[PDB]
């Protein structure tokens, strides 16, 4: 009953690999310990491999299946829709891989007959043959981290064709299912700041509150056959066409349960029996299954009235407290029943009893005040890694603008404002490329944004709070300041002398790099102004931006 099966031909790249971060003439005005950035090769692959690969018991009581039929009931109500292979199509990252078969990303975006004509055969045989399992591909991920080295993280992914289909079949399942199943616990729903008012108010729904984070180690290699199984029993209680419900079926017993893997230079390097990475229903169903789990074991451990919020794999719990020694109890009666649905922890869950102590995406709630001193409540996290990504993608144009990204999850932070911002925003102005727009990835999906737009896009993300806000905790404040220590970052001071000049700079451009000026850096004057609203923030379609999320999803997004 393993994870994986391998038969000893490697993991290969499909390029060449830079493990040692690349030095332009701009790295050491933001980053001077260069020797602690690194990014993972496919040459750490055989570490994950052994880390990902182990044996999975199931044993499944009465209130596994009694949350699943209620799951199911809810799942009933759901209709969802066939995409028409123009919406699949037009759904399709430009930089998406390109397909064995003579066409790309760019190919299926434009409907060329090639691409077409193959998507209408790889749906056909989808219809017709429910058993022959999809080839997949292993890769290993090139991620940058900080030192105290971690291996390759590994994605696992069909055909592009395949991941066509996907769409047709499940996207409208995976976008409106998981919202009627989970309730206000579908976490993909949220924008960050609907997420921190979801947790306060949570917390505050509680008399005496208690919460923890629960983090399974290798979730996706803790997901079964009977997981991946149970999964598509809640997708077919849909009202779905015939066609839908065949391509689903299809898909699961030849793709989802499991199937073959197969490097870049075509090496069977052995069979998966797990959950794939690089599947459209990645994200969907590790949520639902995490939540089908936590629900059981909550139900197991007795815990009183629990709220929680399930993102894919991480999950967060907060719940009406029984007493310190009684919690405390309580949760190992919790991590064992979630053991027997084979969902085992990295490190042990702790009960805390302040909201901000809770560590879950490798984020944290935190406080600040708005310009009328009100104090705002904003999700942030360790500065260490995006600011690591940062260095990087100053030398190296990616396929992922990580910056962009941590600018957009984390508008209201000390450093996403003071070093992200100043940074990036100097680099465009050198480079005339304020209007230039970028794909960047995001937690799943690929978003193309033109950095002139991220006032409008934050506003309606995080609120007019986010350019207002000052007096930051001492607890956030000593993060950062010893994370820029350790990187070897300037210091705070140095970001809010640069942000005055690039603020200058972008007010002196006029129009929409002014108002970039005027909301952005807002902050680094001591003469501050105050902000209204802005006109064009309301008029942005972010419509099917927050409806879920699509990790190996391979979904993208324009303005
Ligand atoms: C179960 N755990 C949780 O729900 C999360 C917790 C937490 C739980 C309990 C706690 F006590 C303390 C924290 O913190 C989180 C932080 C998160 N961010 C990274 S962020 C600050 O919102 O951008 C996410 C999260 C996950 C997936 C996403 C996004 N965000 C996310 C933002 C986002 C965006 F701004 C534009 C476009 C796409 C976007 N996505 C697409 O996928 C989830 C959580």
């Amino acid at each position: 009953h393993h994870s994986y099966t391998w038969t000893g031909a490697l993991i290969t790249p499909c390029a060449a690999e830079e493990s040692k971060l690349p030095i332009n003439p701009l790295s050491n005005s933001l980053l001077r310990h260069h020797n602690m950035v690194y990014a993972t090769t496919s040459r750490s692959a055989s570490l994950r491999q052994k880390k990902v690969t182990f044996d999975r018991l199931q044993v499944l009581d009465d209130h596994y299946r009694d949350v699943l039929k209620e799951m199911k009931a809810k799942a009933s109500t759901v209709k969802a829709k066939l995409l028409s292979v123009e919406e699949a199509c037009k759904l399709t990252p430009p930089h998406s891989a390109k397909s064995k078969f003579g066409y790309g990303a760019k190919d299926v975006r434009n409907l060329s007959s090639k691409a077409v004509n193959h998507i209408h055969s790889v749906w056909k045989d989808l219809l017709e043959d429910t058993v022959t399992p999809i080839d997949t591909t292993i890769m290993a991920k090139n991620e940058v981290f900080c030192v105290q080295r971690k291996p390759a993280r590994l994605i696992v992914f069909p055909d592009l064709g395949v991941r066509v289909c996907e769409k047709m079949a499940l996207y409208d399942v995976v976008s409106t299912l998981p919202q009627v199943v989970m309730g206000s616990s579908y976490g993909f729903q949220y924008s960050p700041g609907q997420r921190v008012e979801f947790l306060v108010n949570t917390w505050k729904s509680k008399k005496n509150p208690m919460g923890f984070s629960y983090d399974t180690r290798c979730f996706d290699s803790t997901v079964t056959e009977n997981d991946i199984r149970v999964e598509e029993s809640i997708y077919q209680c849909c009202d779905l066409a015939p066609e839908a419900r065949q391509a689903i079926k299809s898909l699961t017993e030849r793709l989802y349960i499991g199937g073959p893997l197969t490097n870049s230079k075509g090496q069977n390097c052995g069979y998966r029996r797990c959950r794939a990475s690089g599947v459209l229903t990645t994200s969907c169903g590790n949520t639902l299954t995490c939540y089908l789990k936590a629900s059981a074991a909550c139900r197991a451990a007795k815990l009183q009235d629990c709220t929680m919020l399930v993102n894919g794999d991480d999950l967060v719990v907060i719940c009406e407290s029984a007493g310190v020694q009684e919690d405390a109890a309580s949760l190992r009666a919790f991590t064992e029943a979630m053991t027997r649905y084979s969902a085992p922890p990295g490190d042990p869950p702790q009960p805390e009893y302040d909201l901000e102590l809770i560590t879950s995406c490798s984020s944290n709630v935190s406080v600040a005040h708005d310009a009328s001193g009100k104090r705002v409540y904003y999700l942030t996290r360790d500065p260490t890694t995006p600011l690591a990504r940062a260095a990087w993608e100053t030398a190296r144009h990616t396929p992922v603008n990580s910056w962009l990204g941590n600018i957009i999850m984390y508008a209201p932070t000390l450093w996403a404002r003071m070093i992200l911002m100043t940074h990036f925003f100097s680099i465009l102005l050198a480079q005339e490329q304020l209007e230039k727009a970028l794909d960047c990835q995001i937690y799943g999906a690929c978003y193309s944004i033109e950095p002139l737009d991220l006032p409008q896009i934050i506003e309606r993300l995080h609120g007019l709070s986010a350019f207002s806000l000052h007096s930051y905790s001492p607890g956030e404040i000593n993060r950062v300041a010893s994370c820029l220590r350790k990187l070897g970052v300037p210091p705070l001071r140095v970001w809010r002398h640069r942000a005055r000049s690039v603020r200058a700079r972008l007010l002196s451009q006029g129009g929409r790099a002014a108002t970039c000026g005027k909301y952005l850096f807002n902050w680094a004057v001591k003469t501050k102004l105050k902000l209204t609203p802005i006109p064009a923030a309301s008029q942005l379609d972010l419509s099917g931006w927050f409806v879920a999320g699509y990790s190996g999803g391979d979904i993208y997004h324009s303005l």
